[PDB]
């Protein structure tokens, strides 16, 4: 499924629990409202891809995890593994994520 980030000590645990597949993250800004309508598409991931693990950071709840990576544009994805960065991006283009996946698949 997904799970929402507070701060930086869930995020942490969460690359813990994960283990060794991929997982990609979402910052996204709720008090925004374009960068809102495409929750619906990574969100939707989760389902279709139950092998890979999906979260949801807020720059605005969990602004501590946002300034790690520095998110000067959102929304905008992520690629961790074993707990280290091997891909990310920025973009509005939730079509883009599919041939991502593929990369690092």
């Amino acid at each position: 499924m997904v799970k929402q980030i507070e701060s930086k000590t869930a995020f942490q645990e969460a690359l813990d629990a994960a283990g060794d597949k991929l997982v990609v993250v979402d910052f996204s800004a709720t008090w925004c409202g374009p960068c809102k309508m495409i929750k619906p598409f990574f969100h939707s991931l989760s389902e279709k891809y139950s092998n890979v693990i999906f979260l949801e950071v807020d720059v605005d709840d969990a602004q501590d995890v946002a300034s790690e990576a520095e998110v000067k544009a959102t929304p905008t994805f992520q690629f961790f593994k074993k707990g280290q960065k091997v891909g990310e991006f920025s973009g509005a283009n939730k079509e883009k994520l599919e041939a991502t996946i593929n990369e690092l698949v």
